[PDB]
């Protein structure tokens, strides 16, 4: 863009760029680079062209300020330890801006909402002006230009983030796709707005810790869907940080979807390919302390049966001119939960992160190696274990949230389609939740309006001493980018929408528990028994029985052949005090948190099941 008048010196940053061009980028993209560099005073401008050049050096200069580590015994990995306050999305700081309150949550009947938090314009300015000015004082302010989704796909779209922190270019590097092609494919175009920083400006006012700049005490994750702008502050942790991922293809993404009629959802997709040489894809809707990374990179035990990923958490999809509802992955890689990740839970994980993977606080081994709970691997004497806390570890050694940030080209069952820029079509979308009693294994929805209403009534066992069964509709609950009640309107509505070909609707429970706590599912790939049944499902196969909450697999059509004896009468039961109190604290809770706002035909999917559980 063009040269900012001014009567003196202090508009213009050109003579602090250090990578690339003021002058050479898109007259809307100079003007949002130049006015926050005016605001947050970085010491040099670096625009990200994307290169492998680029990537090595900006490792080896976090390695120089002991900011990351080489992780020696693979090829290119790396590691970060963090400020043990900055280590998780912070619900409570993250807000969504709009002009009337209604359009971002539902006003709830009685109590405060639960599904989303916002802010007013008013008070985010001010929220603003406390944070930014000066905020990047001696530091480089690197412009990430990235794609959400296949560069050109018609279901992409391009942001520009703006962030003092190289941990962040990199972790953008692998989980989009980034660099000068995106900018030449934006042109003049429109791109959303992202601006992020650690909030640590030179010289630095308080401790650092750990090498871990950050600012806890004033992180505000704020997403203004009508300025089409994200703007995050105090955290360097990827679901904070990494702003195209929830922020912009959920948060802003959901908010656009309904407004354009497609949908944005905190989905899996997976291809699954059956013995008769037939490929269907399904996405998947489980909380974020689930299983979606491990589903969608299953393993599967039935002999002839092949699944393939196209992505482990976010879904973009669209119905088609023929009725066909195309799905794409968003993103370019995998920010999987590490603690857990075995050879067991997750083979496929476990080969793709060993290879040009960073790693955000995992334990590390005395031969440069990773190591957390439930890596279910020994270690030879002699291999000594360092803490994420940078100590050495006999509390766990990795933080519960630790990560892996991991090329999806580099998953040996990435699907073929996985970039392909139509998207893939969806012919089943599953919904789930960890329950120990009373919710069957697999159940499909009777109708759409039935299955949109199994979204909204999602629950799962939150991770803890006692329980507590919380509410996390579609998965979505904490990424909502406006008021829910819309949101299951905009869901409803497809049903009306010329030609549509609506996918089938399930719910699975791996973590069904018999009267005395026994699993009563052994999961892992045995899931892939499941997955078939949902496949003959979605072909017409007559393998199902209508029971008051849906239909469930009838008498031998789970094929449960090399498993033995399964307790499937436990496993399927469906008890009517169970589900009494179900559908009561389902009514108390739509009543509530969506209110003025609740469809009528999801209060009419509640009488249903009311009513066909009081018939038991
Ligand atoms: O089990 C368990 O855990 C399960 N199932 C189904 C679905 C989902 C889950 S977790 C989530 S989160
Ligand atoms: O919380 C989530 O669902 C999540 N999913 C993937 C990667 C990071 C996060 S923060
Ligand atoms: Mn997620
Ligand atoms: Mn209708
Ligand atoms: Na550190």
């Amino acid at each position: 863009g063009s040269m900012p008048p001014q009567l003196h010196n202090g508009l213009d940053f050109s003579a602090k760029v250090i990578q690339g061009s003021l002058d050479s980028l898109p007259q809307e993209v100079r003007k949002f680079v130049e006015g926050n560099a005016q605001l947050c005073q970085p010491e040099y401008i670096h625009i990200c062209d994307g290169s492998e050049e680029e990537y090595g050096r900006l490792l080896a200069h976090m390695q120089e300020e002991g900011v990351i580590r080489k992780l020696k015994k693979y090829d290119n990995c790396w590691l970060a330890l963090t400020d043990p306050r900055d280590v998780a999305r912070i619900e409570s700081k993250t807000v969504i801006i709009t002009q009337e309150q209604r359009d971002t949550v539902p006003i709830p009947k009685s109590g405060q909402s639960q599904l989303g938090r916002w802010m007013s314009e008013e008070d985010f300015e001010k929220a603003f002006n406390a944070r930014f000015p000066g905020c990047m004082k001696g530091r480089t302010m690197y412009v990430i230009p990235f794609s959400m989704g296949p560069l050109g796909s018609p279901l992409a779209k391009i942001g520009i983030e703006l962030t003092d922190s190289p941990y962040v270019v990199a972790s953008m590097r692998i989980m989009t796709r980034m660099g000068t092609s995106v900018l030449e494919a934006l042109g003049d175009g429109e791109f959303i707005k992202c601006l992020h920083s650690v909030g640590c400006p030179l010289p630095l006012k308080k401790p650092l810790v750990n090498n871990w700049a950050c600012n806890p005490e004033l992180t505000l994750i704020a997403h203004l869907p009508d300025r089409r702008e994200i703007i995050s502050f105090g955290s360097g942790y990827g679901g904070n940080s990494l702003l195209g991922k929830k922020c912009f293809a959920l948060r802003i993404a959901s908010r656009l979807a309904k407004e354009e009629g497609w949908l944005a959802e905190h989905m899996l997709i997976l291809g699954i390919t059956n013995p008769e040489g037939k490929k269907k894809y399904l996405a998947a809707a489980f909380p974020s302390a689930c299983g979606k990374t491990n589903l969608a990179m299953m393993n599967p035990t039935l002999p002839g049966w092949k699944v393939e990923c196209v992505g482990d958490d976010i879904a973009w999809m669209k119905f088609d001119a023929q009725g066909n509802l195309r799905a794409i992955n968003p993103e370019n890689g995998f920010f999987g939960v590490a603690p857990g990740t075995s050879v067991k839970t997750n083979p496929n994980a476990i080969k793709t992160i060993q290879k040009n993977t960073i790693f955000t606080n995992v334990a590390e081994t005395s031969d440069g190696g990773v190591y957390w709970e439930g890596i279910d691997e020994p270690l030879a004497p002699g291999v000594t274990i360092t803490s994420w806390k940078n100590k050495e570890w006999r509390e766990p050694c990795a933080h519960p949230n630790s990560r892996f940030c991991t090329p999806a080209s580099q998953c040996p069952i990435i699907d073929p389609a996985w970039e392909s820029p139509e998207g893939v079509p969806i012919e089943g979308i599953i919904f789930g939740g960890r329950r120990p009693a009373g919710v069957p294994l697999v159940y499909e929805a009777l109708s759409w309006q039935h299955g949109v209403f199994v979204g909204a009534a999602m629950r799962s066992e939150a991770t803890a001493k006692g329980k507590v069964i919380m509410h996390d509709p579609f998965a979505m609950r904490p990424f909502f980018g406006y008021n829910f009640g819309k949101y299951l309107a905009h869901w409803l509505s497809m049903a009306h929408r010329p030609a549509a070909k609506l996918p089938k609707i399930f719910h699975v429970n791996w973590f069904r528990k018999d009267k005395n706590g026994k699993f009563l599912w052994p999961g892992f790939g045995e899931n892939s028994r499941v997955l078939e049944w949902m496949f003959g499902r979605i072909e017409g196969e007559d393998s199902a029985k209508l029971t008051p909450i849906g239909y469930v697999p009838k008498e031998d059509a789970l094929n449960l052949k090399g498993l033995g004896d399964v307790n499937v009468e436990e496993l399927f039961g469906i008890s009517k005090e169970f589900w009494e109190k179900e559908v009561e604290e389902i009514d108390k809770y739509l009543e509530d948190q969506v209110n003025a706002d609740l469809p009528y035909e999801i209060e009419r999917e509640l009488r249903a099941l009311k009513q066909r559980i009081s018939q038991m």
